[PDB]
């Protein structure tokens, strides 16, 4: 029926949870996939998709290789943007915030909590660096695949994650004649200020 | 079967055209939808989806309201990033370049080349500005819908477009064990330098 201000929950995460739930329900591919935009030292933005793994009032979490380009960029400029490309459901969610590193305890908890082959793969790829051949990846995977073979894959020191704070959350939902519904939740004084934005 | 360097075309657009074609062929929702990231004066990146409307060696084109936030941001920092979220087909394409304004001739040509109701809608929405109620949009739409009623909708002076140059184009294609194929085409000396990147 549309998106009216009077139906908006006070906490934007309530609305986000609802939309995420419906995305899963609709079997959209990678419902947790979001595009993370970061900015390099020259003011050049860069983008790549990562998976949302957890969220709460403190922010949205994703894991990545600490030697990657996104990691280097975040270290020089912590300001990031997240966008959930749910246009198949005529929706978009955009989050603006600062990326902060997760602690070792959190990373360990998640790391050992995933496909064994994925843990090994984390060791293999020096994410974002130029490599001369795909073969390097496959060779290392096999080599490590049996080096760790009898125990449990160790957490690589170069693997970690970030939590993006919720400074702003924007919801977009398709609208007739190109007049879409847009609401911007803006964190202010321990509260959320809501404004409709022209499409 | 995978993505090997030996099968890469010299011109990245050849590969892009192929992937775009297959995306349409697969009936993915909004095959031309791409996430455009821009950066504000504080170094804060922002994102939103727009539709690719044309592309060639000079770059990728999209249209938008010239009073919008993305437009203001581009005017302060022309460096943008484009990402085609084709993860349903285990693919991503990322473009890095500078956004340049399109001329009036180009904009007029495209503008009058689209749904009449969309032309009218372009007049209605002061894109990105805070509005107090959805009603403002609907009222104006009706008002203009009959003001232009007998002729052809005029091109709003505040409507335009941008062409993003091709400085870098990155292709990503899903790979077993989390070891994906990544190739970065980098424009150099009137030519393209190709490097595989660790996933
Ligand atoms: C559906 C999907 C999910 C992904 N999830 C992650 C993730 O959670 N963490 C990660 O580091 N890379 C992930 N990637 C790979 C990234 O898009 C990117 O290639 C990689 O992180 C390197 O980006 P960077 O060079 O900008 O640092 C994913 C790709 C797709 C298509
Ligand atoms: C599938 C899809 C296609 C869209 N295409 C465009 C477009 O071509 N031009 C445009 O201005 N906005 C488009 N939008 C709306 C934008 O995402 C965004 O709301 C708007 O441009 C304002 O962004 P801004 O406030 O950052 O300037 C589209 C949204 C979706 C979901
Ligand atoms: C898998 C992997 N990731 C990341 C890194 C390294 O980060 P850095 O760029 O400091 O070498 C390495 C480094 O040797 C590595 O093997
Ligand atoms: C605000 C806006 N402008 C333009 C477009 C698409 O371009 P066009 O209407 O010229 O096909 C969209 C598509 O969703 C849009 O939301
Ligand atoms: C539909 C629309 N778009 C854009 C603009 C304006 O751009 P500006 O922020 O300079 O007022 C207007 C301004 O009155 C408008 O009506
Ligand atoms: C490089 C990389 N790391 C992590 C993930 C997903 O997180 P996880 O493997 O812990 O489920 C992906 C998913 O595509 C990925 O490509």
């Amino acid at each position: 029926g549309g998106l009216r201000r009077r139906d908006l929950p006070a906490d934007p995460l309530t609305l986000f949870e609802r939309w995420l739930s419906q995305a899963c329900e609709a079997k959209l591919a990678d419902p947790t996939a979001m595009v993370v935009a970061t900015v390099d030292e020259h003011g050049q933005p860069y983008q790549r998709i990562v998976l949302l793994k957890h969220y709460d009032e403190k922010g949205m979490v994703f894991y990545t290789n600490l030697g990657s380009r996104k990691a280097h960029q975040i270290e020089n400029n912590p300001r990031v943007s997240l966008l959930f490309p749910w246009h198949t459901l005529e929706r978009q969610v955009m989050v603006i915030g600062k990326a902060e590193r997760l602690s070792t305890l959190e990373v360990m908890k998640y790391f050992h909590s995933r496909p064994r082959d994925s843990q090994i793969g984390a060791w293999v790829s020096k994410q974002s660096s130029r490599i001369s051949a795909r073969g390097i990846l496959e060779s290392k995977f096999l080599e490590l695949k049996q080096k760790f073979q009898q125990g449990e894959v160790p957490l690589p020191s170069f693997w970690g994650g970030f939590r993006v704070s919720l400074e702003q959350i924007e919801f977009w939902q398709g609208g007739e004649h190109r007049l879409h519904d847009r609401f911007l939740y803006q964190r202010e004084n321990d509260a959320w200020k809501i404004d409709r934005l022209a499409p």
